[PDB]
């Protein structure tokens, strides 16, 4: 029991969604533009042999910020599950029982930079420049960590509450400095990605120096306190019990995209590494779209179970897979009549523009219906049940992709690329669609 502090609580629900969503899309956008208009430097003062330095580099970086986003996810769905449900204090428990764990980590990586940099970056496709140049972009970084932990930490607990807007700002102020703040060194002096590093650390100091402001100074939105309030709490395993599928999803994809990654080093150097970079930031960038319409309800599906309106959830929950939907179709289609255009930031040989669009052709006639099967993912997530999203992430992402993969590769092709996705997903969808008639509860409405 706390002091419900403005932002809503109030139960005008699907413009909840309306406010919620937009917010995220923003600064998601905007964060993602930092990528582009910095990359696209590091393609200057430095050339491609380091835009795969970064790119070999990445993974690394996801095997944290996925341990984070566990204990920031984790964070989120009981922060919601306790805020309807009213505990309004296990809440202000919680928050710094995390920052524990955090703080924990922030040093096991203070630890592993001094440590296993070198070792496990050398471990795969190591090209002596490249090598310096991702070496010399994960040692600030996690010189380094803290800042970039308690910031996620930060913008996910501060969904997990309510403030959307806050949040743009904890994106969108990075991102406008950490152009101008590259600039500054990448260009502007000479320091290349051993700077843009600098940067993107100085970036994520001059956040967490505001992010103490709205949790210390008028301490905003809610249950919030800083001397002794935390130690260790008996919900450590509160939170990993949620994050567990949450980290599984990340460590799912980015351990399985070391390899993708470090195997197309074997093949291609770098040519070919800057364009597993490249084809990235289209998926995430017009995933945001949904990834947004997701963070809305993160937390609306997170205060009415509780123990509060479930009339007006199965309301978001519809609604929720309602709009993904439409903007499943949605980018489905303008991903396959634009895939020509798309691949024109790509204009290479008219064989590019071949089995080069070829794959990006029928690969993706599962987009749209992979509205929901992600939709799902954040409504056995808000609501602390990670058992049956655990169950449904390993299936999506491993456990019937390579073996398909797998079972494809074992001579049947670069069709073995094909079949191995389109058709993976439509069981992830297939099952997912068993996961929900399973509870003729999450939407007890049509």
């Amino acid at each position: 029991q706390k002091q419900q502090s403005e932002r809503l609580g109030t139960e005008a629900i699907p413009k909840l969604l309306r406010s919620l969503s937009i917010p995220a899309m923003i600064g998601m956008f905007v964060m993602a533009l930092y990528n582009v208009v910095d990359t696209i430097f590091i393609s200057y003062a430095v050339g491609i042999e380091g835009v795969a330095g970064v790119t070999i580099a990445f993974p690394i970086m996801m095997i944290m910020m996925s341990m984070a986003g566990a204990l920031g996810i984790g964070g989120a769905s009981v922060i919601s599950r306790r805020l309807g449900e009213r505990r309004g204090e296990e809440a202000n428990q919680v928050f710094g029982n995390i920052l524990t764990v955090i703080l924990v980590l922030s040093v096991i990586g203070f630890i592993s930079a001094f440590t296993l940099l070198g070792p496990a970056l050398q471990l795969f496709g190591a090209t002596s420049v490249t090598q310096g140049y991702a070496t010399d972009y994960l040692f600030p970084i996690l010189l380094g960590s803290i800042f970039f932990f308690f910031a996620f930490a930060a913008n996910n607990i501060i969904r997990s509450e309510g403030n959307a807007t806050f949040a743009m700002v904890t994106m969108i102020v990075p991102a406008v400095l950490n152009i101008l703040l590259d600039v500054l060194f990448i260009f502007g002096l000479n320091m290349g990605v051993l700077g843009a590093s600098i940067a993107t650390v100085i970036a994520q100091a001059s956040v967490t120096g505001l992010v103490l402001r709205y949790f210390l100074t008028g301490k905003s939105t809610l249950s919030l306190h800083w001397s002794d309030l935390r130690m260790k709490g008996s919900v450590i395993k509160e939170v990993c019990l949620v994050g567990l599928p949450a980290f599984v999803q990340q460590s799912s994809a980015s351990l399985m995209m070391i390899a993708i990654n470090s195997m197309l080093l074997r093949f291609g150097s770098d040519f070919y590494v800057g364009v597993f970079g490249l084809v990235q930031r289209i998926m995430m960038f017009v995933m945001m779209p949904m990834m947004g319409i997701m963070q809305a309800m993160q937390p609306i599906v997170g205060y009415n179970y509780g123990a509060k309106q479930y009339s007006r959830l199965r309301e978001t929950v519809m609604l929720g897979f309602k709009v993904a939907t439409i903007f499943s179709i949605g980018i489905f289609a303008l991903l396959m009549l634009f895939p020509e255009a798309l691949l024109r930031v790509f204009t290479a040989d008219r064989e590019v523009i071949q089995a080069g669009v070829s794959a990006m052709h029928i690969l993706f006639c599962v987009t749209f219906l992979i509205g929901a099967q992600i939709v799902a993912g954040g409504l056995y997530q808000s609501l602390g049940k990670p058992k049956q999203a655990l169950i449904l992430s390993l299936s999506r992402q491993i456990i019937f992709l390579i073996p398909l993969v797998l079972i494809l590769p074992h001579i049947f092709g670069l069709s073995g690329v094909w079949w191995a996705f389109p058709i993976a997903d439509v069981l992830s969808f297939i099952l997912t669609v068993v996961l929900l008639y399973r509870d003729r509860n999450v939407f007890f409405l049509k």
